[PDB]
């Protein structure tokens, strides 16, 4: 509760470290190309 109301430490949750940051192996691909596992394919576009 109240003691610091910051932290001295950020104390990060996440922040998609395990990502490329943005595969853009997945940008460029058709929706065959598109592997939703690995890529969401959203509005005819292949994106991470």
């Amino acid at each position: 509760g109240t003691k610091a109301s910051k932290s001295g430490v950020p104390v990060t949750q996440t922040q998609t470290a395990g990502a490329d940051t943005t595969a853009e192996k997945c940008k460029g691909k058709g929706e065959k190309d598109c592997k939703s596992p690995d890529c969401k394919w959203e509005g005819g576009t292949c994106k991470d």
